[PDB]
């Protein structure tokens, strides 16, 4: 039992934040949590190694954050109505 984001509204701002990011872990986590300023930085962390996923950059384009389940977020967009 791993502690994590489980607030849709949460989820779907941390997601919007993670995705498409080009920063490492750590700083990624560090804008996060100003946006979910109530989480600890751990449990963010282990929410984004939960959801997400650091692609390897042949090259182009760098090492960039993606949610890995596109599926699942649309339907945390749908519950928002």
């Amino acid at each position: 039992q791993k502690a994590m984001i489980t607030d849709p509204m949460d989820l779907l701002r941390l997601f919007d934040g993670v995705q498409d990011s080009t920063f490492s872990l750590g700083t990624v986590t560090e804008i996060a949590q100003k946006n979910l300023p109530q989480y600890n930085k751990q449990t963010i962390k282990n929410t984004i190694k939960e959801y997400a996923i650091r692609s390897s950059g042949k090259g182009d384009l760098p090492r960039k954050w993606v949610i890995k389940d596109a599926q699942n977020w649309e339907n945390l967009r749908a519950n928002a109505n």
